[PDB]
């Protein structure tokens, strides 16, 4: 039961199942995986595709001949399995040169290098068929207040993204960018810390249509925010170009638990929203099998990501299709929420005594919302305990 | 020392010093204050002005004659003291009718009433000379996932703000709106939970120039965010129309401590930013003297808000003016951060071997940022411990 | 399905279903309930009993004749329904006199009054058959560092609890005390902020056997802690005298959501632990139907507390009884965790080359824990998705 | 000004200034330091001593001859500088063998090895003159609920600490143990997550007098707790055997900022408490110079730890010595808090009409606490802004 299919579009970063287990306090617990191995094993589990940072696929500093051979082997694995590459990204965070940032490093020479490193990988992403190019600016930020003038850093961040937009336009590429917010870690505070901040920033770019967000479940939860609500705002803005699925237990370091772990009810409401809205992008997992696990546990954890999505999809669909739930939604006036407040227009509203002088505030206030019964129907559906 | 002056533009809500001390677990500890008393006492402390919700100035449900008398007495107090009213707002949160929201209540009749209540108070705000009209949507949100379709709620929130913009335009008013984010409390999650989300929303309004943000120190800190960074993004966007100053100890219920309490170093960096950027708006305190205090403690707490701002202003100015700090800022390349990455343009960057093939990444990575010495100069300046 | 029974021992505070909906920003949305009404309605839902603060049952300041009549009516309702009263507590937080504390108020006269108020209610609790007397010191703490010397406050807190222990011993009562930790709210920081701090404090009382903890799900989660882990430590110490069940979404104000809401997987692991350990005390709900609800929603929310406990009990029992789970627990070495490390004794351990010189650390490190497969079996059992 | 002296007893872990800068997302930015270098540089800054994990001083897996040479070189550096070694600890977290724990690993063979590794290093600590042996169980815990039975793990943790106590007793050593709590990171939840939980656990050991706590500023703040309050409880219990000083910005990953950074006012109240209580132990810094820094920044950051302690010591002493503050403390009844509630005894309290029938609750409730004026005097003293 709960078998992944190609139409599910489940994807995984090479760096997810390939995470060797090094953490702030501990050495690696697993050997490095050849990307070819990961492609073949993920395909066997029913995944649709993989994603990569440049330096996951091509060791940093590789010669041109080494780069060609790494890509050739990877493409053979994709061809052997039918796996796709819908998204790629740049590693602008691991190498010491990026310790104060890539696009917003105080040193101008580093900013220029970061752009050139990204541009090289955009070309490769396009060659591999990627539709989306993610940017997670994990080193953009500060540990102290004097170190980073945020207005100047935002100017540099806009300049960088504008140059990348000019680049893809000039090459006729169809790829689009997706900015991944995170509030902190590894910097004390990261620039563009939430979906909202990233959405706002995009509106000030020269070609805003080329940019959207890549929100990650656990990152919004590191600020204690409601991830489904943030996804709703991104969908409302037309900017949900990609998504990173995982689990997180609240306000901690970025745990990258398998999807469904962490906040299970938020996972339910997320799946309900994505499916109801008809989100058509990859269901991408940015997760880490815990370092306690051997490779059998790696593949079990990856399989669990997909399984949990599919269970939640079933339960959310059953919730929405249940005539008792539909009745409860009407009892709670969800239908009214979807109607305009004043399609009659401002003057009619100003002239409407039923909206002021003749509005019975105490009668209105007496009406219960019936939200608790609705939420218990949702719980019963999630748990398969209807009756 | 540290005496407030009119040019400081310190303002206070009537509901701040007037808070009677009722909390989720406790009854009021102080009697209600007449707004006239608060105006006169705040003026004696050196405040510039006050702000109000409709229902702070005019008891809810007042007749027209009662409304006139309350406003007349208030205006006499303002005239007697020289106090100004730069901002006003609507209470769309206390009355039970607003239990599921004002502008985004599921019930359409409530949404219409909320708009009419706001419009009536915009007229009064203009009559009192207010330049800014704040909206804190404290009841907009949910405790459960099925209760609120966030895309529909954002449609209703946009409709409401668009109608208000049409209203002020039609009346020829110069007032502008400032949306106040908060992540949670009193709703389990509040819509537009951070500065970023509010900035993004504004960009989708029909007349975006009429709307900005009113960020509150403690509200961003309830999501664990860096308040100075968020203010920098608002300034970068041209949207810092007003600000609420207070203190908060991290991720808790909204404490509304006096300004300078809570995160003292964030208060320092905030003042540094506001002064450096030339922010010209009110320095408004949205705070609550703790319920442990009698009225002498109320006025001490209000005086402390202003005193702490002025101490921090002095220390931040001394930091920025110190030639040793200026040298440290250059050592940390803050000057380079402010220079364009690639004013030479995209093609020149692509052709520049110094940005890629000839970039010595290991030499760059070896350069220290010297951020710790800079931050210790900042600490020494804050504490008055230079030497 | 999932029908409560008397052996379930589900109990509710009068103040839970009786919460009128006043919050930091909003007036009451529901009328006050007569305790008699609550007893009868809860009995109809299958509850076992209720609990009370003194001032929930007897209005503060009541005369002796008024007190007798309130108790008489309540006892008739208990007799009419078969409902029990297993626990009672004192309100040492609502009245303004307690603004700086009860037992740890700086004012000595207030500390003495708090003790006398508690002692009067202990007598009533015993008359009603209560086995446990809870103390939640919600006003014990501070908003500022100079206001409360914590060593002195702990001396006063110990003195108070020691006097109460002397009192019950002198009267021959069998009741025992349960201290309820909370980290903050309504004070900026509350003394004894977690289960651990309360357990440690108890060990320093004169008669430690008379005192245990009353942990509350949401309170430990307000510090981001693992509630099942804290309950395990309380059980390990022999100190889980009572428990408060509810839901919470992380690090926020105390939400008091119905049990099962908030962190659903933590609710699952809690029920698993309580049932596995054979906890025999009340399953008490300290929750608040949201103020959006009318009385039908109040009773739906209360019913949901019990329903969710019973669903989780079923799923946890099925998890533990599943031979595949039992095999997975052995694969993960949970059996070894339960065996002594060195029952052979210290000298044998020191002499055992297999523990040092001949321990193959790399072979040990290569063994996977298989925790992810175990956790996915747990997820499948919780969701009723085995297959 | 603010020059460290030997009587200040400032100490640093080898792993602090020696941190190479590897984080969850980034490679090392600094070369490894020879411990001899660190001893000499710290001595030049005015430090009193260093501390070490076994594997900081002796590379893991060293032969006996290699171990002797590493210790000999280290001791020469200590002799050359006058530096002391007051504390040592075991690394039971870096090596992959410890991925599920040391003392509470599910695998019994790992638990036995962890004990033998610790015992070997206790012998070395004693040879170097250490008075305290710290244990930070960073791998004790879980990412999932089924992986770790916490009651069984606490049994194993008690068994381990009891064996270590038997060991030191049998060898006649004067060293004592200090358990270092942390709530999470690197495990999803860590056992003994706070000062309170560790204090409670110690009370159940066979020889409780041999064990205390080593609280760390940032670790308690990762649960949003008040670090000065927790230190007060440890002092009240007689269990503050050692302390780790650093800075933290709230509920995040463990930042290990220099002391004084992070929550500056909590640092002030901590120093006030340690000095007022006469804490006589090391002022030990467990911090990490940010990876942005070169070695000059490492030493600047270490110097800043000591400087900030000394500034705060001066300001706290001036606060306590100021006759205006002493008057404010009396106005706030801090003197009464330190007096017994009922030295007259229980029967006298029960017979005292002034404690109940004749207690004027409304007159008591009207008295203000004057805490805001007291706290503003504290702020003025911290900032050197008295006047
Ligand atoms: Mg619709
Ligand atoms: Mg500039
Ligand atoms: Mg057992
Ligand atoms: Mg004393
Ligand atoms: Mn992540
Ligand atoms: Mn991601
Ligand atoms: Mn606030
Ligand atoms: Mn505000
Ligand atoms: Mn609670
Ligand atoms: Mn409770
Ligand atoms: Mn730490
Ligand atoms: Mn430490
Ligand atoms: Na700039
Ligand atoms: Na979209
Ligand atoms: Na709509
Ligand atoms: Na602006
Ligand atoms: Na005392
Ligand atoms: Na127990
Ligand atoms: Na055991
Ligand atoms: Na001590």
């Amino acid at each position: 039961n709960y078998a992944p299919t190609p139409v599910d579009r489940f994807t995984f970063g090479l760096w997810t199942v390939g995470w060797q287990g090094r953490d702030p306090f501990g050495d690696a617990t697993r050997r490095a995986l050849d990307p070819v191995e990961s492609v073949r094993r993920l395909a066997e589990l029913g995944a649709h595709g993989v994603t990569f940072h440049d330096d996951d696929l091509i060791p940093f500093g590789s010669s041109d001949s080494e780069r060609e051979e790494h890509v050739k082997r990877f493409r053979q694995a994709l061809d052997d399995t039918g796996m796709k590459v819908p998204m790629a990204t740049t590693n602008l965070f691991t190498h010491p040169v990026f310790k104060d940032g890539g696009f917003t490093a105080n040193d101008r020479d580093v900013r220029r290098y970061a752009l050139r490193k990204t541009i090289r990988n955009i070309d490769l992403a396009v060659e591999l068929g990627a539709e989306t190019y993610v940017a997670w600016g994990g080193r953009e930020g500060a540990e102290s207040g004097g170190a980073k003038d945020v207005r100047d850093a935002l100017d540099r961040m806009k300049e960088a993204f504008d140059l990348l937009g000019e680049y893809v336009t000039s090459q006729g590429y169809d790829i689009r960018f997706a900015i991944e917010p995170k509030p902190n870690q590894p910097r004390g505070d990261i620039l563009l810390p939430t979906v909202g901040h990233a959405l706002a920033f995009i509106e000030r770019l020269e070609r805003p249509e080329l940019y959207g967000v890549n929100p990650e479940v656990g990152h919004e939860q590191m600020a204690g925010l409601n991830f489904p609500h943030g996804i709703a705002q991104a969908l409302w803005a037309g900017k949900l170009f990609h998504i990173d699925l995982n689990g997180q237990n609240g306000i901690k370091y970025d745990q990258d638990l398998r999807f469904g772990a962490g906040d299970l009810r938020a996972a339910f409401w997320l799946v309900d929203l994505l499916e109801s809205a008809g989100y058509s992008g990859p269901r991408h997992f940015d997760f880490k099998p815990p370092r306690t696990e051997d490779f059998d546990g790696v593949w079990a954890s990856a399989a669990g990501c997909m399984r949990n999505y599919l269970i939640l999809k079933e339960r959310a669909a059953a919730f929405r299709a249940d005539p008792e739930v539909q009745e409860a939604l009407r009892a709670s006036r969800l239908d009214e929420l979807a109607r305009p407040t004043a399609a009659d227009g401002l003057q009619a509203l100003l002239d409407d005594r039923s909206a002021f002088e003749e509005f019975d505030v105490d009668a209105a206030a007496a009406r219960g919302m019936a939200f608790e019964r609705l939420d218990q129907l949702a719980m019963d559906h999630l748990l398969g305990a209807r009756g």
